[PDB]
């Protein structure tokens, strides 16, 4: 399936059935057992695993069952023409360890032993990946629990869950290659996230680095390089749908009629700008700008914004918000993951819950730690439920996925769902929940609307964030919990005393009495930045399994230790200390 | 004492006596009374500790006590001339720390202070450990828990286990220097454990790699290379003793009986020219084959066998089954550690369990884990004792000690035990207890004969595994368990589904509810390797102790903390997490 | 093109084509221009060089001229779907760095700067450069020396070779990728290179590794799995076209005359035996052999022999003589790069030299070094010429392509042609200056048929070594020189009291006055190994140039310093002393 924004096609899965070499009795006795079991993973994957654009993942299976190196070869051979950007393995019997392996160390790989008797299935299972580990080429290790009789084509739920998680998983590391990060100004107010480190992009994610200065933003509004009939029809949209919340700067501080009217259009202008920078435009080449249709084609953006472009000209507020929406005046499509202040490693962040989700993502800044105690100082009320042991306010300086205000719904509970399964209702409700301010032009001179919603309560979320640390390199934290409801009188005081005209989200973490999850104020004095990325679901075991593929060490999580997946060589660096053993396999290979 | 088997003699325990050098009343005071210690840790180790043929150690003492570095030097002189390869310090009062080391690093060195409250011996300990650390050479402290009054010989209990436990792994340690490694055949059905890491043999174990195309067998046979005297004595014993079971081939696949016989003979003659490849034999230099008489004074060897072997040869079930065992047509002996399919890695872990109880070890499979759900489906039993929690099917590919059958005893229960402390019962019952099945065909087109057992339930084992991992080098696994009975009637049904005519050891790991021993089944998960070596006995204290002389890192074992005796350094590495401090001392050490 | 022999299709070289992007007046007028110096580099290239089937290297052009990251991209994504796997960039000006890069690490790659006036093309080859210096990604610079005019697409002379050199470099690297080595036996009598060390092979050159005892060819000798309609054509052709010489050994030690038959038989079958291993045999499959059909896939492989084979079977002499060759009782074909004794290692230095050139190599010994004085008392003739310096002797243990005659002729000049090019002359006189002698049983007991010949004198050749040092890896080692002729009567003297059943090539290397070149004798005293690759031609640039793309340091080379081209970021690694960077940019890079 050709990927519908950005060069070349959407990863595939290969499927590497092996089988025993032994002809004139074995290998017949399994030819069939051994492909149906491919074909079951294949339908299994295309069931459960979509691409960014609903489509199902597609499955390229081995034209024949690997016995031997000639046959794999021809596997690789295959899958290499094919487009595969992951592999996994699967048998029922013994096999060739070495001579049946997929050698390709660029490529997710894990490999599904058949639980049976009748075969060796799982002494292959530990033969080949004790190759693998031997060559320092990591795979997943695959067993069911249950013993199930030959040719049983039903796959158990244990296994269902690791080949899904291992393929989302791969298929989200897969997608990031080849494609670019566009850095749009330079550093943010000294922000360290904001700064780009190129080693990180290109050997961490295979991905490539693209900078345009702020001015260009400039001279395309100038110059008017932009679909101006789709400008027309977004600055209708935005006039119809977009409700203008009270100005909350006092006098001398509050924009005119005229210079507001005009801050809508060059936001509008500005969020159509981006998006072109980031994956073109055709519409631009009849205009007389071929090289701007080309785009840049990146998968992940940033804008720096503050200071120099908000000290004169409208914020990114808008842009940032509309962009990581899942719809807008063209109607519902896949988010455009950009990130505010050019934090690029929050972009990142983003991009993984991202492509491990096909969901909006929320960007936003740990603000403050509300402990019960101060709660009750404040506003008099006792935290209840989930917020019993405190609270963290989540809320971005302006700009958030309108999917952020939780309005989307599935079976009555508040959700964020991919933008190809959202009604109508999901998204009008979204809009109606939202209310654009006036920026506060003591920090933003320039203009601008901020994006002023209250996240529903009771949604199962997951924060993380990536951190680059001299002598270590990059490294994931994440924090999987619950978004909370307060009653409308406490969140107006809280409110009130922040930043009433931003985005907000009232986020509890599991906490698990030990580590950093010991209480709420040790997951927050434990974040490694001032932003992180929030995404919808408890995606965290799913972000793990990602980051031992891409070999970067997850300093803290509050995941279950039973749901850890990683590749089978981490065990051989302990088993006692998982986290100990992340480091030390991460490094060494 | 010579070495029977191997090139010159067995590595000698010396016992350094350390003193106060101050005359004038100090050290003419302590003479007797730290000579005292010398003899008596010498008499402990005498009777406890004893070489593979059954030989008590022997021990050498210093000429006069080490109050300073020429008495130290006198010492070092003589241990090297004693062919010492262990020493044990041993004081009751305060000495000239590095003024009387010992500075060999190639010696396994432990140090035992005296707890006496008249003079400084515990000072000393922790004084010269502290050297041994900073100068970087690794050393067992020994402290006695309760004080001792001046001039007592007994030694507590908690320091006889020490120091017998620092003897073993010591002298297991000693006597693989200078070895071979014989290598049959190349690398078998990919198996990661054939390939053969000439640096790790070198380097961690001081052995050398010998190596020798399995065309050899071929010349031999053909020319008659071997002992035609002890071939027919040899083909009669195999008559009188090895039953011949059921053939489980099914008529398209069964061999001739002209082919069995010749199945035998040439399985009893791969037997001797094995055994004559890895010690030499001096009958072959009578016949007029010198080169062939030496032997490649390999100490374990491995035979590759799949798939070039097997594809036309008999297997080596046969040889590997006889080999390993603990007696033969020649009586009881000590076995010759052989690896199947030349899984040197394998062939290296039964070495290990060998050195440490000089008893025979199991080479096998880790077949299937049967989950008490699974066990209740196909038969309808509900497995209760040990295996409520499930159990696991260690079963290798057709060749297994005999000793395997747990039919050997002691006080009625069924052990493995050192072939010097074998009756003439324990034997005919371990051959009673055994099957001879032919060769399944469809896998070993060659013809053959697999051993077929069951080890009887009840037995204390400890199954381990070394493997390779790139990026760390050698790194070590231990499951101490027990062997399990299961109903007649369930164990057939179990069995016959699987592969019946194999040896089947049913075993159960000890869990502690964390890490790789949650349950039965992580045990499994977290096994690098397809093979694992099976050893009477809970020895996995002796093995922690023996790979931290090594410097190989433990990745997982269920071995009680209490019980982990590591070179004092260690703990300098980290005291509240030993597995992460195990590997921090043995890269940077 | 589809690779004849294995899996998948022959490495393809992409060529891309940079530009200015911008448009309004400069990229307008040089997409003609610059396309154009494309098409230059695809007909220069396409002319000059050729696959080792004598087909000529097919080019790639990115489907538009690349001036930003979007059509780079797309260059990557047409590239990967076309198989390229070596890629040029060409340009006539400025393009904008890292917009334009290759970003593949695994694709030797090269950039061409247009050196005019008009526009910034040099520029751009500096600016990107450093780039690929920064992202630590090797990429060759060529920069002409002579200022061409705007539109000339006529190559300068000194360009042509850089681009010649790195395609050809490029090629052979992309050759190797994905293919097998095949290690047949194990060990041979302790030979370091005998020795497999899979990380090389993995790592370097990424090759997959294969192995199989030498008992197969007992099976497939005995059980006559092999093309027997050929194996008669073959005997046919032996006995019409292999003379037998005189046999040397000793009436105590010759072998009778059925022997000598059998031998042959055996050596035939042997030939057949090994290249079906290599490459598999169709006609395996009717036969009703369908594994064995199939192939390892091995564009290189070896034969152990001595010790246990060649004990009681006929020695591979022939097998490993034939193999090697450009021809045989099947015509002229390409060779089948096949190491004695199993030395994998001088089997990748032939296989280099293959890959470099299409013509056969030559497997030998550094068997001795005659000085002058030497020679003038053994003989009493003084060397002159090119052997006036001393001369040594090059002899393998009985086994050389017969292209080793030096019978070839092109421009009444010795030679070593690609078989695509040799005329039935050619061959008709290899044979003929051949001679079949019976191998000496007091070495090879089994029997068998060492070649011998005397390689022809005044041919340019090249001899090479690849050896692993621990501590640094790879390492080669290189040396030009010539073949010599001695007077037939010296010749005898110096051959008979040396091996004269054995290949004979007089060696006198070139020397440089310095370093390892001083004096003959200290070239062979520099010597790492005891065998060596001998090549046709000066190829000692090539294999440098190829070297410093597999990131292998050369220890010894007498290639004129002007002649080395190695990637950009070596010289920043020093450029006073090339082969101290060349260690240091191999380490860091
Ligand atoms: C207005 C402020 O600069 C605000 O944007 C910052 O505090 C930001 O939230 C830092 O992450
Ligand atoms: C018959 C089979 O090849 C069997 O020997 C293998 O599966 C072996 O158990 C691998 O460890
Ligand atoms: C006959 C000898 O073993 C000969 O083959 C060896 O010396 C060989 O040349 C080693 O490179
Ligand atoms: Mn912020
Ligand atoms: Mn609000
Ligand atoms: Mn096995
Ligand atoms: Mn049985
Ligand atoms: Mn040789
Ligand atoms: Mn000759």
């Amino acid at each position: 399936a050709k990927d519908p924004r950005y060069v070349g096609n959407l990863p595939k899965i290969g499927i590497r059935p092996t089988i025993d070499g032994r002809r004139k009795g074995v290998r017949e006795s399994l030819e069939e057992t051994t492909m149906n079991m491919a074909k079951a993973v294949a339908k299994l994957l295309e069931e459960n695993v979509f691409y960014y654009n609903g489509q199902p993942v597609e499955c390229v299976i081995a034209d024949t069952c690997i016995g031997g190196v000639k046959e794999a070869a021809e596997a690789a051979e295959k899958f290499a023409r094919e487009g595969v950007g992951v592999s996994i393995t699967v048998t029922p019997c013994w096999c060739y360890g070495t001579e049946t392996m997929d050698m390709d160390p660029h490529i997710p790989k894990a490999v599904w032993g058949f639980n049976g008797t009748e075969r060796p299935g799982a002494v292959y299972l530990a033969a080949v990946l004790a190759g693998y580990n031997q060559k320092g080429l990591p795979a997943f290790g695959i067993y069911g629990k249950d013993v199930q009789d030959a040719g049983d084509t039903n796959i158990p739920e244990d296994v269902k869950e690791k080949l899904i998680r291992f393929a989302k998983a791969g298929l989200a590391v897969a997608m990031m290659k080849g494609k670019s990060y566009l850095s749009i100004g330079s550093v943010s107010m000294g922000i360290a996230g904001s700064v780009v480190q190129e080693d990180f992009f290109q050997n961490y994610l295979g991905m490539r680095n693209e900078y345009v200065d702020m001015s260009e933003f400039v001279r395309r509004i100038e110059l008017g390089i932009y679909d101006k009939e789709e400008y027309e029809r977004a600055l209708k949209w935005v006039k119809e749908n977009c409700k203008v919340g009270p100005d909350n700067n006092r006098d001398g501080f509050k924009r005119t009629e005229e210079q507001k009217e005009k801050d809508w259009e060059i936001s509008v202008k500005m969020a159509l700008i981006a998006r072109d920078l980031m994956v073109g435009n055709k519409k631009l080449e009849e205009m007389g700008y071929g090289e701007e249709a080309l785009g840049r084609n990146a998968i992940v953006a940033g804008f720096q914004g503050q200071r120099q472009w908000t000290d004169y000209f409208p914020n990114g507020d808008f842009m940032e918000t509309i962009l990581n929406s899942s719809f807008d005046w063209n109607g519902k499509r896949a988010p455009y993951i950009f990130a505010t202040e050019n934090d690029n490693l929050n972009g990142i962040s983003m991009l993984f819950g991202y492509l491990l989700t096909n969901t909006a993502q929320i960007f936003a800044d740990v603000r403050t730690y509300w402990s019960p105690e101060a709660v009750k100082r404040v506003t008099g009320y006792t935290l209840e439920g989930r917020a019993a042991n405190g609270i963290i306010h989540l809320i971005n300086s302006g700009a958030a996925a309108l999917d952020g205000t939780g309005e989307q719904t599935k079976d009555g509970k508040p959700v964020i769902k991919p933008y190809y399964e959202l009604t109508d209702e999901d998204i009008k409700k979204c809009l109606e929940a939202t209310q654009f301010r006036p920026a506060s032009t003591e920090y933003f001179r320039g203009g601008g609307y901020s994006t002023d919603f209250l996240t529903k309560g009771g949604m199962p979320v997951t924060i993380s964030r990536l951190n680059i640390v001299k002598g270590l390199g990059p490294v994931l934290q994440i924090a999987e919990g619950y978004t909370v409801d307060l009653p409308e009188e406490v969140h107006d005081v809280l409110d009130k005393r922040t930043d009433p005209t931003w985005p907000t989200t009232w986020f509890v973490p599991n906490l698990t009495g030990e580590g950093a999850f010991k209480d709420v104020y040790s997951v927050m004095n434990n974040w490694g930045a001032n932003h992180c990325s929030i995404s919808y679901g408890h995606i965290g075991a799913d972000l793990i399994t990602l980051a031992s593929i891409l070999r970067i060490p997850v300093n803290m999580h509050n995941v279950p230790e039973e749901k850890i997946f990683r590749p089978d060589a981490w065990s051989m660096f302990g088993t006692k200390d998982l986290e100990g053993a992340d480091y030390r396999a991460c490094k060494k290979l």
